């Protein structure tokens, strides 16, 4: 849907997000792990996991973040023809992990955040939405799938 203009703005920050991934994973992660504690308690992986202090410490979240952001990257780079990357994900997401859209939402959410936080004059307004609007979108098919599927409350 979103603009040639958009994708630009939504592109930019991505090749700086890139410069230190993990970095923002960790963050991500972590932000969403202290706001939603409901988010955690479904990787069993990480459960275990008790202080901001433990999170940042563990390497496997390290990694973690890693397998996450690649793939997100992977979708945005492809300006919203990105149904090769998502299809699996959405049946991942569904189908074993059972990751309710609210958390896509949520996690959506420390993504900007994060972006913010670690992007004070690389991320004003224009890009901020562009991001937002990149994410719906994201948001948007995997409910769609989902549908297919029959999760999606
Ligand atoms: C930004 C969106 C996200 C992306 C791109 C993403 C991507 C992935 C990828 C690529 C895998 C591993 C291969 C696979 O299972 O598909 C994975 C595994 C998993 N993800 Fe997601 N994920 C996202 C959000 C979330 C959220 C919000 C939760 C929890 C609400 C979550 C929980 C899991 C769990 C539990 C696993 C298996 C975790 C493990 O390997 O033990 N993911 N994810
Ligand atoms: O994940």
């Amino acid at each position: 849907v979103l603009s040639e203009g958009e994708w630009q703005l939504v592109l930019h920050v991505w090749a700086k997000v890139e410069a230190d991934v993990a970095g923002h994973g960790q963050d991500i992660l972590i932000r969403l792990f202290k706001s939603h504690p409901e988010t955690l308690e479904k990787f069993d992986r990480f459960k275990h996991l008790k202080t901001e202090a433990e999170m940042k410490a563990s390497e496997d979240l390290k990694k973690h973040g890693v397998t996450v952001l690649t793939a997100l990257g992977a979708i945005l780079k492809k300006k919203g023809h990105h149904e090769a990357e998502l299809k699996p994900l959405a049946q991942s997401h569904a189908t074993k992990h059972k990751i309710p859209i609210k958390y896509l939402e949520f996690i959506s959410e420390a993504i900007i955040h994060v972006l913010h936080s670690r992007h004070p004059g690389d991320f004003g307004a224009d890009a901020q939405g562009a991001m937002n609007k990149a994410l719906e979108l994201f948001r948007k098919d995997i409910a769609a799938k989902y549908k297919e599927l029959g999760y999606q409350g």
